[PDB]
Formats: structure tokens, sequence, C-alpha cells
């Protein structure tokens, strides 16, 4: 019943080992009440390895790179006093993980008391007990200050994980003496600025001073600039209980006030915390697991599952008001009619995650795709022709590449009635871009194999959308162009197998058709972003059949796949050409199903996600967190990719809006989307004796793995709804239809699935 207790919100919160947050948050919540460590932090604002905390920020992004996004609206409890804008060093409180507790919807910590005046503020006797919880749009605070303290909360509106652009604060003192603060914060992350409106009320009487960009702390009730803030001071008689409620809205301050009355009403802190815990239990309860001692002797694998299921329901965030409105990239308010509008995208990294969301929470997935459609429809509506990067966004956000694939994913899966798809389409076309004249002639971008394979997948996705809109002729042209990267950039005999077999591989190609020299295993060679040619080779996952042919046939592919995973040298870390640390070749472990060796897919799926593997590659050039260089672990390292630890992922391995977590869930269920933008899932190695996904109507998908253990991870035989099943892929319809997929597991590889009906490929469909 209480799945929330199995989630460990600290997994991935250390250093550069995931960039996730312990923040109090509701499922897909906008409000993310994250403690802030000092002087070090991860991208979210909390590094587990630290021992001081300043306060709580209310906005954020999960698992992103750079210096993180959001981090707006810092609330810092203190017994100190100020006569000017606070020095940030004065916020610092000792904390200990021994006096810290968190889980779905809540975070609590005992902070060492601090007192004094301005720069003289330092440690003081006693403890500030801090508790926060979250609803969808709101963060609530309860503080206990030592007896005799003059409690104060600093509301710092400059704090941002990357860049504060503008902020404002208006103060109101009501009849009962409580204070309400409101205004806007405008930040920036990666491509775009974003604005959020806020309202924050105290629950006890307070007096207040504000500051603006001149650093003067004054009695004025309004500020508007870049660095602004407010300092709330309470009566010592209220030291036992200081409460604060903060609500966010992409729409307006007054909308935030309405949202707050709707969301929180007169509910107590405990009831708001309790209600969000129940909401998490309902969300997590969509997947019910029975895991024997044999497969999970310590219970950590089940905790790991639920922790990553928790992480899967974070982004995109609910960007809709309680009144059913949202703010568009045109800067105006619009109705999200009959659906919830979500926003905050990092689709270049995360596109495969949506395909998995589709089979865990179909209704949420539908709303997300509809939202993605409205977002592009809105860009088109401006009439400006500009890219999404040129607008101010409704929530912190990242990037939008591969959106065409995600939309196509819902269409291929039989979702329809997507309002405003006709409007979204031309904006999706501009996103994807066109080959230049010279590029059209030759069939590829000169010296840029990465951009070529990427457009190929984008064009496949657009082609699905084109056919749905009845643009048949456009769809044909798109499919033709989408075939080009495979045909034109797979260089024959790029790699020669041990027995002489000639294997073709993605290789940069000059304008005149000459092949360009390249080490196919070198990180970021040939203009590639965050990967190698071997890793990008497999990118055009919508046409494995054409890829197998371009590679030089079945045997060439089969031997290539074996070499990709160093099968000929299992104890040599350097022979590992696959990367676990980035999303570029996420699907690669499941490609053995395509080379007639499904047992190897099963092995690698179970190994990468639940065992120690060889790791040659990190996700970036180098990292101070592990001896590394040139995009590699130096030397290669045998280690678990996923740990139930604050050091949750490999060093440099960012979750990226819950992508790595979502892939873990998919591996655990045993169904992986090699082809996002299709309706198919590839069979892996289900982790648990029984896994049940219950849909909103009470029907359920049940996948069983009879006799599964840490050693018994190979499929021996299978049935589908009682009947012999021999395919290594299943359709989305079969899953959400409530099928019974039953596997028989064993400790040795079998030939199960080696006579599979072919999986989807654009060229053979
Ligand atoms: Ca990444």
């Amino acid at each position: 019943a209480d799945y929330a207790s199995l989630v460990d919100v600290f997994v991935g919160t250390e250093g550069d080992f995931g960039n996730d947050m312990p923040a109090a948050q509701a499922p897909n919540g906008l409000a993310k009440v994250n403690p802030r460590t000092t002087p070090g932090r991860n991208n979210t604002g909390y590094d587990y390895a630290q021992s001081k905390i300043s306060g709580f920020t209310h906005t954020n992004l999960d698992g992103v790179g750079g210096s993180g996004g959001g981090g707006d609206l810092l609330v810092v409890p203190t017994s100190g006093s100020y006569t000017a804008r606070p020095g940030t060093g004065t916020y610092a409180h000792p904390f200990s993980h021994d006096d810290e507790d968190a889980g779905p919807g809540f975070y609590s910590v005992g902070l060492g008391n601090v007192a004094g005046t301005d720069g003289a503020i330092t440690g003081a006797p006693g403890t500030i007990e801090a508790e926060v919880a979250a609803a969808t749009r709101s963060g609530v605070h309860r503080y206990a200050f030592p007896a005799g303290s003059t409690p104060s909360l600093v509301v710092d509106l400059e704090t941002n994980n990357t860049s504060r652009r503008s902020s404002s604060v208006q103060v109101e003192t009501r009849a009962d003496g409580t204070v309400e603060l409101s205004g806007q914060v405008t930040g920036y992350f990666y491509n775009a600025a974003y604005t959020l409106y806020y309202t924050a009320r105290t629950l006890q009487p307070a007096t207040v001073q504000t500051w603006g960009d001149d650093d003067r702390l004054v009695d004025a009730t309004a500020q508007d600039g870049v660095d602004t803030g407010a300092i709330l001071t309470f009566d010592p008689a209220d030291a036992g209980e200081i409460g604060l409620q903060v609500t966010l809205s992409p729409v307006s301050v007054e909308q935030a006030r309405i949202d707050q009355q709707v969301e929180l009403g007169d509910l107590s802190f405990d009831a708001i915390r309790d209600r969000t815990r129940a909401e998490w239990n309902a969300t997590l309860g969509r997947v019910a697991i029975d895991a024997s001692t044999a497969t999970d002797p310590t219970g950590e694998l089940q905790r790991l599952f639920y922790t990553h299921l928790y992480r899967m329901f974070a982004m995109p965030m609910n960007a809709t008001s309680t009144s059913g409105t949202y703010r568009g990239v045109d800067g105006a308010v619009h109705a999200a009619q009959g659906f919830t509008y979500y926003d905050s995208w990092a689709t270049w990294d995360d596109f495969r995650k949506f395909s998995v969301i589709a089979y865990i929470d179909p209704a949420l997935y539908r709303d997300m795709v509809q939202s993605l459609v409205y977002l592009f429809a809105d860009a088109e509506a401006t009439g400006t022709g500009g890219g999404l990067g040129g607008f101010v966004h409704s929530v912190p956000t990242v990037r939008w590449e591969r959106s065409s694939v995600v939309v196509a994913d819902a269409i291929a899966k039989g979702f329809d009635g997507f309002d405003r798809l006709d409007e979204a389409y031309p904006a999706l076309q501009r996103l994807v871009g066109q080959y230049s004249a010279d590029e059209l002639r030759r069939g590829y971008v000169a010296g840029n194999p990465g951009a070529s394979v990427q457009r190929g997948y984008d064009q496949y996705g657009l082609s699905v959308i084109a056919d749905e809109l009845g643009l048949t002729e456009e769809a044909e042209t798109l499919r033709e162009q989408a075939s080009w990267p495979i045909e034109k950039l797979t260089k024959p005999g790029a790699w020669t197998a041990a027995d002489g077999t000639q294997v073709g591989l993605l290789t940069p190609r000059a304008a005149d058709g000459s092949w360009q020299s390249a080490d196919h295993a070198k990180f970021e060679a040939a203009g590639l972003y965050q990967g190698t040619l071997w890793q990008y080779h497999w990118y055009d996952a919508y046409d494995m059949d054409a890829l197998v042919e371009a590679m030089g046939g079945h045997e060439a592919a089969r031997l290539g796949m074996r070499h990709m995973f160093g099968e000929h040298a299992p104890d040599d870390g350097k022979a590992m050409l696959h990367s676990n640390a980035n999303e570029i070749d996420l699907q690669a472990p499941y490609l053995f199903n395509y080379t007639g060796e499904p047992s190897l897919t099963q092995k690698w799926a179970r190994a990468i996600y639940t065992k120690e593997t060889w790791n040659r590659y990190i996700a970036t050039g180098s990292s101070s967190a592990v001896p590394s260089g040139g995009g590699e672990f130096t030397p290669p390292l045998k280690t678990k990719v996923y740990r139930l630890d604050p050091r949750g992922m490999l060093p440099t391995m960012d979750n990226d809006a819950g992508t790595m977590s979502t892939m873990f869930v998919a591996a655990a269920v045993g169904l992986f989307p090699v082809t996002a933008g299709s309706s198919q899932f590839q069979v892996g190695s289900p982790f648990f004796d029984s896994t049940t996904i219950t849909y909103d109507d009470g029907s359920a998908f049940t996948v069983t793995a009879d006799g599964v253990s840490e050693d018994a991870f190979y499929v021996q035989s299978a049935t589908l709804d009682g009947a012999t099943f021999g395919n290594t892929w299943v359709d989305y319809a079969t899953v959400v239809g409530g099928a019974d997929l039953a596997f028989r597991m064993g400790e040795q590889p079998s030939d199960w699935g080696t006579d599979t009906a072919p999986a989807f490929s654009m060229s053979t469909a």
C-alpha cells in the first residue's frame, strides 16, 4: 500500500552523480521545494556531500546539466538581523544527514541556529527545525526556532541556478497582521528565459522590509529590478511555529492567489503533506511488484524501482492553473480545454522516456503530447516564424529537438483528436529544418554525420504526423529523405571482423563523396555531440532493416553488435564501445533482438541495470569526480551504473528530466522502446516475479517472470494470454489492452525468440 516509503529521494543527489534533487514535490509538480547546500551544490542546488544548508528554493529542473535551471525564491530561516541586503554567506546553517528526513511530498532537516547582525551573523545555540511539503503548485513551510529567538525568514528573489533576469516583490499586511508577498521572477536556462508569478503568505503576524538593486534594506513595500528581496520578522512568542505558504503560477499573481486558496484552503501543514503522500501512493501504485528473495535478496532492487518510478513523474511539469488556463509563448493567457497543459522540455535528451510513460500512465502521456502540440501551435500562431528559443517560456525549460518523434509516438500508438495539430505541423517543420540545395543533391550534411542521422529520425517522425494530417505526398518525400543518412553515410568495410567480415559504420563524408578519416570509438570525433560514431551508428532506430543491409548484411550486423559490447573480450574495459552514461545509444543493449541473439539483450539488460558492468565512457570530455579524459574513464571502470546511493548514477551521468530513471523502469518491466515514434516495444529481461500495471479503468497489464533470480535472467519460453509466444517485441495495444505476458526464466541462454516475426522498420513496413 505505502509505496512512498520505498522511494529514496536522496538517490542521485551527491556531486556529479545524477543531478537529482531531494526536493519536496508532488507528481509532475511545478513547486519543487529544494534545500540549498553551501558552499557546494549539485545543479539542483543540493549536494549530499555538503554539511551546510542556507534555505529552500521553489523552482527547479530534474537532472539537467550546466549549472542547473530554476532555483528561484530562496527562503532562509534565521535568528539574525539585517540592516542591508543579506550577504549569502550569512544564510549558512550546519546540518547533518542524521537529522534529516525526506520522501514523496516532503523534506525535513534540523538546521543549526544562526544569529547576529549582517556580516557578523554566525552559529548560535539551538536548532531551527525545518519542515517543508509540496502540492502541485505550492510549497509549504513549518519552522520551529529556539525559545527566546526573534524568528525571521529572508525571501531572496535574486537566487537562481543559472541566471536571474528580473524580479519583483510587493508587500501586503492584512488585518490579522500576517504578510503576503507577491511578484514575478524571470530566469534563464540553456535556450530560453521563463517567467513565474508567486504569492507567499505567512500564517503568523510579521513585519517586513525589502531590498532592491542598491542593496538598501528599507521599509518600502514594493521593489522591481533584478536583485530584490524581503525580510519577514516575527514575534518571539511565535518561535515554536512559523508557517509559510508559497504558490506559483505561469499566469499571474492573482491566479497564484486563487490557486493557493483552491489547493491549500485552510488545510494544515500535516494534511497538505499527507495528501501529497497519498497522491504519490496512487501514482506509484500504478505499478505493483512481487519480487522474491531470489531476484532481490536485499530488497534494494524494489526500492530502486520505486525511486526511479518516482523520478519518472517529474517533467514536463504541470503548467496549468486551477482555473484551467496556461500562458503561451505569445505571452497571453489561453484555455487548456479538457486537458492539463504540461511544459518544460529537454526533448533532445529525453525523447524515449515518453514512449514508456505511454504504457505506465496513458492519460498523462496523452496530456503531455497534446501540450507539446499546443506549444508548437502557439509558436506558429505568433506569425513570427521564430524558433521556440526566441520566446519567454511559462516554466523553466531546456530544448525541443526530437519533438516530431514524440508526437509521432502518440500517433503510431493510435492516439487521436489532437487539437491544433494542423497548426503545430509547420512549426515542427521549421524545428526539423531542411537540407540545403547542395545537401539535397548529395543526400547528407558534409562532414556532419550527427546532424544527418538526427534529421533522419526527425523526418521519420514528421512523416507520421504528415500522414495523420492527410499530407500523403509530403509524408512520402519525408520518408525518402529519412532513408538518406543510413544509405549515404554507412561506409562499407569501416570495421573488419575477426573472421574478415566487412562491417559498415556511420562515417563522416566529404562534399565530393570521399569518406573522411575518423576513429569510430573516439568521443566527439567527426563533429558529434556527446558520443562516438559506434554509438551514433544505431541512431536511425526507425529502420534497423535498412541499417542491417547498409552494414553489409545480417552476419555483419550480428558481428558489429557483438563488437559494440566487447563480447570477444569480456574482461577488457576498453572493448566496451557502448556508453551507459548518456542517452545517445540507450537502445543499443536491445539490438541483439534484431541480430537473432535475444539472449544477449537479456544478459545486457539485466547487467547494465542491476549488476556491475565495464564502463569506458562518461557523458562529457572529463570529470573531476573520477579519473577521466577524452570522454572516457581512464582507466575503464567495472561498476554498477545504477546505485541505491546518493551517488546514484555514474559520474557525469545526468538523469535528464528523469530519462535515466524512466529507462530503469522500462528495463525492470522488460519492455523498451527502441523505435520511439512507433507502437512497438522490445523484450528485455524482466526483473521481478510479477509486475502489474493497473490502468484507470481497473484493467491491468501483467508481466510475469517465473523463476527469475539474480542468476536466472534469460528467457527460456513465453506465453501471451495463455498461448505460445515467440516474438521479441510486443505492440503497445497488447500492453494497455491488459494482456498476460508470462516468461519462464533460467540461468542459461536459450534460443527463445530466434524465430521472431520481424519488428518495425520504415523500409519494410
Ligand atoms: Ca545526458
